[PDB]
């Protein structure tokens, strides 16, 4: 199965909103979440990646138990949730510990529960909704497969 | 000047949430939240009330830091959160410590904050979201000497 | 299906050992645990049932998130863990919320993944180590069948 | 083989939020949120089936490796106490340690508690009330287990009635 | 308007007291206080500046939920509290979340409460009693226009 | 006296076992532990330091209150756990705070309570017995002496 590092960013049950600058190293408070919500899965990026965003690629991580900001994680991914906010289209790919026997039973989007897939979408559509000049519009979930597509793209428009 | 004991059941920053079964006295899990979110404030209800549902009247208290399920506090009403959901209505009294000088400034509704208000409305409206038959049509902030109106009617109700 | 009230006595991750008193009602602090372990679910009794030694029966319950000491579940058996501990025999029912959607899929003691169980297990069997006198010899799994047949013949027997 | 009682733990090591369990109803209320940038030192409560002076409860301060919960109950055993002078007057707090846990058998009298952890817990009580409105410390100091065991035997037979 | 990253090196409600050696750039635990006190605020420093000590000026933010050490946050000046400990003279500037809506109706140091600002007086007056050797005689605030007086001082000081 | 820099990656209470990067310096997540056991003490390692295994020093350091992962420590030795796991040997050095008058009757192993050095022990035995093909076969406690020994000889063994 595939693999990569994620940079956790951003603990489960958060509302204080961290983020990694890419240069320094240093973890920085963004800002504290206008509505009343925590997120629903650690948050964070792919190591050594680039989109066309020009940022990494953003990451969710299922844990058994949620870690530090700045952390590292080996996993690998089961799907990939896309979305259009304000800022055009960004893509988050759902991925879960590697060399892990315990997540042997999750290899696909469709072995992650729908209840836990309707959370993650839920906060992610409003999360952002008492903040003027900001939203989160579409959102829909896709296979591994598209996943892993994205991932191994985004790898190739890091190393040039 | 009103004052009445608020008996929290839910801390503020939780998802599960607790019931207190007002007939045995006993804190109970009702569940773990569907949507990805938090309990703005402490929230419970009002000692020796009831209302036409036959539970009492919701209380919402403002606190400096969270306290334990079951645990009661003295405090006077600034407002009222009045919403409207599938079982009819539920009036929730905004509260504040009483007998604590440093609250003295939140005296009326227009005290608090207007972000701390839409926070806890978001919320009210959005956490039973994604559970089936549950729902929220009607959301508004009142003042105090409505609140105030609400609970004393409310009070009368459990003399009866 | 079968459904029952388990008070939680010890919240998952403790390594505070709570038992509540069942002449009072009351939470009392039975010990600090000798071994630098917690308890790896949230853990207690099922209410109105008596054993073959005058406790109720002793109760583990799946949850997304702990409760406190004292708090209420509706509960639903899936398996129950038998061990043999330095008075004779015990037995443990696994349970899981019941009425909530998101454990419908763990229908029997084979739906709960072995990494859980074995890690329950090995909890029971190692908590009571460094403790003088106190011992775990024998220690295994059962099914839901049986695990239902143990609650009915403790329910009966709590009538008398 | 030597004195215990019940402890109720009104409030856990590490905490602002002033709790009280109320003697006559039994329910946990929660009496003020300290005015002042402090915890408090160890878990703070009374002592069950007591009487003090003051009509409640003789008030217990025990030592844990972890903290409870509100309204916990704790089988314990005296080893010092704590006597200090406020606007009440005085009040007198027990220090106590686990009962029957031979962890703390190393705890006997007042002098094996070390140094830092009375005085930690002293300018606790000293200070804790420092900004609140009307309430004030004049005094505060330590006695052995013997004057101790002797408040708590005074407290028990002053229950009586 | 004057604004400058804060890094936090003590989050708020703490008793260890933590510190950054601004030469590594690593974080160290410099000792557990000796008396039971707890940070009121979230103390750091200001990156890119220096004081008449070799070391940058202490920070104070104020934050609706506290953070992590070595996270960086964007603040502004609101005041500056000011005291004589035994080393000598030491200033702490009391700061806002800069571009944050939700402080702008903290200006200047009338604005936040009195009770907070004696609270935090009290810790700094009181943590080191037990210290032997180690005492304050001064404590004052003062307003944000001698406090950015003194932020800019070290800026300027920084260039070397 | 000896005294020295710890690293500490994984704190007092966790099921997290975190690793710091040697050659990185970045903290990474290993594995959530397979066991329901949590780390009884604070565990990382000395600063500049080599052993026969590539790694630096492991060490435990005594604290009042825990500390996040990658804060540094000043620490002097007490004594040693020796132990073999599935690799041979891998002693830990336990430690207590550095020039901090409440640890100055903490001088050698003999000092530390008997029921804490059985906790240490029994953690590092059973943590692995669910993880396959791992074990620990061994584990003693020796003097500061030894400690100290084994220390210096691994900071021989750095400079190179
Ligand atoms: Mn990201
Ligand atoms: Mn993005
Ligand atoms: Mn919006
Ligand atoms: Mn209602
Ligand atoms: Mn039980
Ligand atoms: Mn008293
Ligand atoms: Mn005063
Ligand atoms: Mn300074
Ligand atoms: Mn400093
Ligand atoms: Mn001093
Ligand atoms: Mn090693
Ligand atoms: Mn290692
Ligand atoms: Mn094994």
């Amino acid at each position: 199965a595939m693999q990569f590092d994620v940079t956790i960013e951003i603990p489960k049950g958060q509302r204080n909103k961290y983020e990694v600058d890419h240069e320094t190293g240093r973890v920085r408070l963004d800002r504290y979440l206008y509505t009343p919500m925590a997120y629903p899965t650690d948050y964070g990026f792919i190591e050594d990646t680039l989109g066309d965003d020009g940022d990494p690629l953003d990451a969710l991580v299922l844990l058994p138990q949620p870690v530090f900001p700045g952390v590292l994680v080996a996993a690998r991914p089961v799907g990939m949730f896309r979305m259009v906010d304000e800022h055009g289209g960004d893509d988050k790919v759902l991925c879960v510990p590697a060399g892990d026997p315990r997540w042997d039973h999750v290899q696909d989007i469709g072995d992650v529960p729908a209840f836990e897939l309707d959370a993650i979408k839920h906060f992610f559509v409003h999360y952002k909704d008492l903040e003027p000049g900001k939203f989160v519009k579409a959102a829909d979930w896709v296979d591994r497969a598209e996943a892993e597509a994205e991932v191994q793209r985004s790898v190739e428009r890091f190393k040039a």
